[PDB]
């Protein structure tokens, strides 16, 4: 069974970060999209999952999500490995963690647990690691004696604004849930305007790849606990820091297949963990589009730093995923552009790839979060279409061609999940997908936004016509059904 899209992505990863294979990216065969029997699309964990109701009254997505989390953890035999943006899991997210661990202990096991969160310097931490550890210990009751906690918040670079942003749940390095959903009850659960987001659940060797990525973050995190400005750390039962929990779990036996789904796991180290992959002969011709509505404040890692690329292969991975499209791409994101200063307004290579797809007659759909959330960094959808026009002209020298491609081949809109322009409680819909789909064959689900950001992130790229058909039916077709009523008409179009 052929995988032209993964092939193209793996080529780009081998060119960019050969030395990070086996830790920050890895391609595997034999995975299973982990769907509960009776619900074959249930591996797709969207939230809230209330299409067609501005009252978001029947939240099938959230239900399925929290119960997959609980069950995955309830089945832990050795290791539970959680990462997220701060705060530490709370509300129903925490109940999943505690019920799962208690059930694991009840089954006779002694789980080792790492919970890791990134924290922006701006962010003042309500529940600090030691406070959060004590709360878990209290809720674990008599099970706490059987649970080895590691709990940490981290910031790898204040000046370059790098901290963990990956959203991972890895159990026994065998099951893994990942996507854009942070363990924050207020965004997703206790609200009449839930954030729309998506995770995916799988089992098999790609889960171990996610474990190896987390080992890479905890190796840095454990050592840098000597600097409390960067890492705050709390453990239970007098336990040491556990930097290689997943490698110990894996031992030396290779990972065993659970299905037939090929997957690339791909992450990034952000800034302040590893300067470069010295293995790499990556020598890019980088593009210099002078953005004159904000001459970048900080050093531009997204567009003008070869070294950054070598320790963040996810950037090129997403670029080549898009570039491997031969028929159509759907992009569902919070945003394509970042706030400048201090970050660059956009990723030039990403926009050049999209522009190239338009010029080639490839269909491009971009659905982003409503600008009224500004949970949105553009003042207008036309900032996206104008940038695509600028790059189109830069690459073809043909503004007439640019208008045909842009008016004929571009679908650009703000996100909606019902016929109403906003949630029934008056707040606009907020979109937090980090999703890219190509040719109804391969798709990215993970934490890496397409807009410029220099964080640790992680995600999976699946190539499966059956799975992508499910993604289309359960998410992309519904998204367009309601979002096209908020479509932009770009300047220069009828």
């Amino acid at each position: 069974p052929p995988t032209p899209h993964l092939d193209a992505i793996e080529r780009s990863l081998r060119d960019t970060s050969p030395g990070l294979e086996g830790s920050v990216w890895q391609r595997t065969d034999g995975n299973r999209l982990d769907a509960p029997d009776g619900d074959p699309a249930g591996w797709l964990l969207q939230t809230p999952g209330c299409w067609g109701d501005a009252g978001c009254k029947d939240r099938a997505g959230t239900r399925r999500l929290l119960d997959k989390m609980t069950r995955n953890i309830a089945d832990a035999r050795h290791t539970v490995d959680i990462s997220s943006l701060a705060p530490f899991p709370n509300g129903g997210f925490e109940d999943a963690v505690v019920d799962g661990l208690k059930a694991s202990v009840a089954a006779g096991h002694s789980p080792r647990v790492r919970i890791l969160v990134g924290a922006a310097p701006i962010y003042h931490l309500n529940v600090v690691p030691s406070r959060y550890r004590d709360e878990l210990i209290g809720k674990l009751g008599a099970a706490a004696g059987k649970v080895t906690l590691n709990v940490a918040s981290m910031t790898t670079s204040k000046t370059s604004l790098s901290w963990n942003h990956s959203k991972l749940l890895v159990v026994d390095g065998k099951t893994a849930i990942t996507g854009g959903i942070n363990t924050n009850k207020d965004d997703y659960l206790d609200t009449a305007h839930p954030v729309s987001d998506v995770d995916m659940a799988l089992s098999g060797p790609a889960a171990r790849s996610a474990g190896k990525y987390l080992d890479t973050l905890w190796d840095w995190t454990c050592r840098n606990a000597s600097d409390p400005a960067k890492v705050w750390l709390a453990t239970s039962n007098g336990a040491s820091c556990m930097p290689s929990m997943e490698q110990d779990e894996a031992g030396s036996a290779p990972a065993e297949p659970t299905g037939d789904v090929p997957v690339i796991a791909v992450g990034g180290l952000g800034v302040g963990i590893k300067e470069s992959d010295p293995s790499s002969g990556y020598h890019p011709d980088l593009p210099t589009a002078p953005d004159t509505k904000c001459t970048v404040g900080l050093h531009d890692n997204t567009n003008a730093d070869r070294d950054y690329d070598t320790v963040n292969p996810e950037e090129n991975a997403l670029r080549s995923l898009i570039a491997s499209a031969r028929s159509h791409v759907e992009i569902s994101q919070q945003d394509l552009n970042a706030t400048c200063p201090p970050l660059p307004r956009y990723d030039i290579r990403t926009y050049d790839t999209l522009a190239g797809k338009l010029a080639a007659g490839v269909k491009v759909r971009i659905v982003v979060s409503d600008p009224a959330n500004a949970r949105s960094q553009i003042k207008s959808l036309d900032e996206i279409s104008d940038t695509l026009r600028t790059r189109l002209v830069a690459l073809t020298g043909d503004n007439e061609k640019a208008s045909r491609a842009l008016c004929g081949n571009l679908q650009l809109a703000s996100f909606r999940s019902s016929d109403a322009a906003k949630w029934a409680d008056g707040k606009p819909y907020a979109l937090h997908h980090k999703l890219v789909s190509v040719d109804d064959s391969a798709f990215y689900i993970g934490s890496k936004n397409l807009y410029p950001a220099w964080l640790q992130d992680f995600g999976y790229i699946v190539e499966s016509p059956a799975a992508a058909q499910q993604l289309k039916t359960e998410l992309l077709d519904p998204e367009w059904k309601y979002s096209q009523q908020a479509a932009a008409t770009p300047a220069g179009c009828p």
